[PDB]
């Protein structure tokens, strides 16, 4: 059920993407990532290494979702939760299809920040993630404050739905539908987005 590795070249930034699945050789690097200071206010994993394994352990081993890295490239520098609704604690806000997703996403090193590569990126997972037949809605909970992040979302077709109350923050539910994705995912790639 985990969603699959890919590459895809991409015109608009003119940079190759690539993404694969985690494994327990990223520790390092991604306990790296959970320390960077943009990250920590919406991940709150800056925790001693010995524990990060142990939690990238547990993640690794659970089914109702998918670790990625995405990388420009070649060069590692996203990390990426693809997950089922259904097994996840964001079923509980809203009245999710059975087979409805959510993603979480961090882009790790700050020499990867602000140029704009959070969008292709984000296109060609969300992509990837819509063509399970019949998954017609991905959602994303970034947290309230997170403005950046909302932006990017609704740039990519997602629309505000309404805060939840989580264990861990106050989230913006949003929910991107197919139809609207593929229209934003095919003005990205003919240069009118
Ligand atoms: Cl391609
Ligand atoms: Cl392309
Ligand atoms: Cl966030």
């Amino acid at each position: 059920d985990k969603l699959a590795p890919f590459e895809v070249f991409d015109h608009v930034v003119n940079k190759k993407l690539s993404f694969r699945h985690v494994t327990m050789d990223d520790v390092d690097m991604l306990h790296s990532w959970m320390h960077e200071e943009h990250v920590i206010p919406y991940w709150k994993l800056n925790i001693p290494l010995v524990d990060y394994k142990k939690h990238l352990q547990t993640f690794l081993n659970d089914d109702h979702q998918t670790l990625m890295v995405g990388a420009i490239n070649g060069v590692p520098m996203s990390y990426w939760e693809s997950y089922w609704v259904k097994e996840d604690i964001i079923a509980n806000y809203y009245p999710f299809e059975e087979h409805d997703q959510g993603i979480h996403l961090l882009i790790g090193p700050q020499e990867y920040l602000g140029q704009g590569l959070i969008y292709p990126l984000l296109l060609a997972i969300m992509q990837q993630k819509f063509q399970e037949p019949d998954t017609n809605t991905i959602v994303a909970e970034p947290d309230r404050r997170n403005k950046k992040m909302i932006h990017v979302f609704k740039k990519c077709g997602f629309q505000p739905v309404k805060e939840v109350e989580l264990p861990d923050k106050i989230g913006l539910l949003m929910k991107c539908e197919q139809n609207v994705f593929e229209k934003r995912w095919s003005d990205w790639k003919m240069n009118k987005f």
